[PDB]
């Protein structure tokens, strides 16, 4: 009741070559028609300027909504009024599909995203759920072995007491590593609140992907190989919380099937 | 997997959406009616001065809107974001669906969120299988009323004729969509990918506000029947392969 190691190195990268594979089909897909709303704004204020419109409260109900529906578009920080979407983009993108979580902070516009997306979906969602297996297993376990080294020396003390602590340790040394490294992080790249990154990381993981907060959707961030990165992560702590959550689903059903 | 104690969860869950949509829309609605408020005053203390011509005060007055729209604004023209909305709101959440077309602002609302997942979204996982149990019991009284593979191929193609080209086709008279969007929704519906681009029952324009909590109970044995899919087909194709 196990999966091989060499394999799932050959899924993984069967994976990541779909991904790289998707991030190509929408690259040159939807490049052209990328708003940018950045640029888009400047065409809005100094168009209000050459014009000069004055007095008029039709003239202003609409521009809320251009400037909201322009906004909306991630708009520059409306205060500056004065490039994006490339691979990390859309390899990120193409993640958070398969991944199901879907943060859609950049909507989809060209139709053949959207059927191409729909066979990427059926397609890709599935074939992650593999990855998740190969990685919370091998990987996993990896720490399990890992931890060795500090109860072989507990035991040295005195076994059932090692035991529990263990169980207690990995999910610390497992938290400690997929939420709180990340949720510190996302903090010193992103300049959010330590909440609103504890708050990101959890809608990311649970894969709910509110949307609201997404790691690397800046047009203005600068380091451009940092997408795929946290992408990278959420695949490890995605999988890894996926193991603990099903022990725990039977440590919790060996008590509730005597009911 | 006991058919009168799941009955009980889906007024426990059920209640568990309401229970906390109530939280949601008494965390949300005053800086929903506030962005509201402050933009009234600084659409009509724009307007009301007539200015003209100007720059110093456009850069503002972009500036001065942006504020309210983060809080949740207007979209244009110059009643949204209640209980109603809330629960559907907080049931995308237990889908992991999580829509976001419409978004959480309060710090504090926020973080009520950040709990309601964790506990909220386990529970969900249950009752998709306490009901893709039911529904997929129901392949024996309702396919055998009626070789080996070929009676799987029919239950495959039965669902999609009953959850994924049915309201597909519903959502075009109902929102005006195309073919395509309307299947584009339910796929990211349904694998729950929920991008936000689209979305059924949150349109500004709906004159009937019975069947939303139908369209959404829809999403129920929605997931549910996927579920009951992939729990047969992620039972059979892992054992037939195994020394494969
Ligand atoms: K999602
Ligand atoms: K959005
Ligand atoms: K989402
Ligand atoms: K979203
Ligand atoms: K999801």
């Amino acid at each position: 009741r196990a999966m091989r190691s060499t394999t799932l190195l050959a899924l993984l990268a069967l994976v990541l070559l779909y991904l790289v594979s998707g991030a190509l089909v929408f690259r040159a897909l939807e490049q052209p028609h990328e708003q940018q709303a950045q640029r888009e704004l400047g065409e809005v204020r100094e168009k209000f300027l050459r014009a000069h419109p004055c007095v008029s409260d039709q003239e202003l109900g609409l521009l809320i909504k251009e400037v909201a529906d322009a906004l909306g578009g991630g708009a520059d920080p409306e205060t500056q009024s004065t490039s994006a979407w490339d691979l990390g983009s859309a390899f990120f993108f193409s993640g958070t599909i398969i991944t199901t979580i879907g943060y859609g902070n950049v909507a989809l516009r060209t139709d053949a995203g959207r059927l191409f997306c729909i066979f990427y979906a059926l397609v890709g969602i599935p074939l992650f759920g593999i990855l998740l297996a190969g990685v919370g297993d091998r990987l996993g376990s990896s720490l399990r072995h890992g931890i060795g080294h500090i109860e072989a020396i507990f035991l040295k003390w005195h076994p059932e007491l090692v035991r529990v602590l263990s169980a207690m340790l990995f999910l610390l040394i497992g938290c400690l590593l997929f939420v709180l490294t990340p949720t510190f992080v996302f903090c010193y790249m992103e300049d959010w609140s330590k909440l609103e990154a504890i708050y990101f990381v959890i809608v990311t993981l649970t894969t709910v992907g509110f949307g609201d907060y997404v790691a690397g959707a800046d047009p203005r961030q600068d380091s451009p190989a940092y997408q795929p990165l946290v992408w990278f992560w959420i695949l490890l702590g995605l999988a890894y919380f996926a193991s603990v959550l099903t022990t725990i689903g039977n440590w919790l059903r060996v008590v509730s099937r005597r009911t």
